[PDB]
């Protein structure tokens, strides 16, 4: 069974242009994607649904009701260059909704799979000057304790919309086993009937 | 050259089943799986390609080096092994090491054999080099950044990856390159190894530049 999917959401731009309307529409429709996504992933029993945005003070109004559905919220990524007042909002967030045991919902929010990596490096490279480690005591598991998401399970599945085919440096290191789906349905119109689509690649390898 | 394409690195799967189909034990498929790399070799040595990197998919049958060695050398091919090569039987090492020696004047397609490699294997021997620099006190933590790592990982001194071939029907990365094809074109293929030709080969390319 697939517990930890991911998903690039690449194709609102396109959509709004293919609409004959301007990018903020598509933007609107994409986020009509989004909860369609999580609540699909929710009644289906999927631990964790990581999201990329490829084409966050929108997230203010969303959380009391994710935290209502029992779902954990974290953010993934670079959030230290961020005005601190958005910084301490996605604080009270994550805290909010932290004892939570329903799906995990990660968002990528300034995120990039190579600069995941690196944050993970400066970490045990603290450690080494420290002189709390040894340069050949530095394996997999223990690099893998410092990268994004070491708590959950790990990546099974990793959908992009939009029609390339192309990881675009969103999760690197954690998808080394994960099956890889591509579809050219957009984002905005990306369903339930998609979802299980991509499920089933997945139950077929 | 019009493709594009400057890096190609394949996945070179579908053997297993290959051999399988033709109702054959497993030796068969590596033979026929190995043609075809002799064939996707030469023509990407004449298609213009600078790199080409392959994910073969005891070991021993790795002395197929001794089988192609003088012939890409003929070829003006650059020969270069990736992974951890440390494990290996001394003698092993050796035919490695004069292999790489008797290819690296040539100015043809370099092309990289993956022997026991991985992509977070080889993520994880660069931050040990780097992890040596900051012991060996060199380098500051905070002056780590990805274009350092980046100069630490396999085949960093390449034009970077620009397309990946899967052949055989899965659609995964099987711990193959990680870091290196964070912006690279996939591509997977049904088509089973041993019968991937030219024109596949040349269908990839097109497809590539028309993306
Ligand atoms: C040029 C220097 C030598 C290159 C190193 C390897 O040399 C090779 C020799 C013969 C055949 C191949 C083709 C791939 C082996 N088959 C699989 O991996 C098949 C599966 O994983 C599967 O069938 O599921 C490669």
């Amino acid at each position: 069974g697939c517990r930890h999917v991911a998903i690039i959401m690449d194709g609102n731009g396109r959509w709004a242009k293919k609409q004959g309307k301007i990018r903020a529409f598509g933007h609107k429709a994409g986020a009509k994607s989004v909860r369609r996504a999580v609540s699909f992933a929710a009644n289906n029993g999927i631990e964790a649904l990581t999201l990329y945005a490829f084409s966050v003070w929108a997230l203010d109004s969303e959380v009391k009701s994710l935290h209502r559905h029992n779902v954990r919220l974290r953010i993934i990524g670079d959030t230290s260059r961020f005005n601190s007042r958005l910084q301490e909002r996605i604080r009270k967030s994550e805290a909010l909704t932290a004892g939570n045991t329903g799906l995990t919902l990660n968002i990528a929010a300034n995120y990039g799979g190579r600069w995941d990596i690196v944050q993970g490096v400066r970490q045990l490279a603290e450690k080494v000057q420290q002189g709390n480690l040894q340069p050949d005591q530095i394996d997999e598991e223990m690099l893998n304790q410092h990268v994004c998401m070491h708590e959950l399970a790990p990546v099974d599945l990793v959908i992009r919309t939009g029609g390339e085919h192309r990881i675009s440096n969103f999760l690197l290191w954690q998808i080394a086993y994960a099956e890889l789906y591509f579809t050219d349905v957009l984002w905005p119109d990306f369903d339930e009937q998609d979802f299980e689509g991509a499920l089933n690649a997945f139950a077929n390898r």
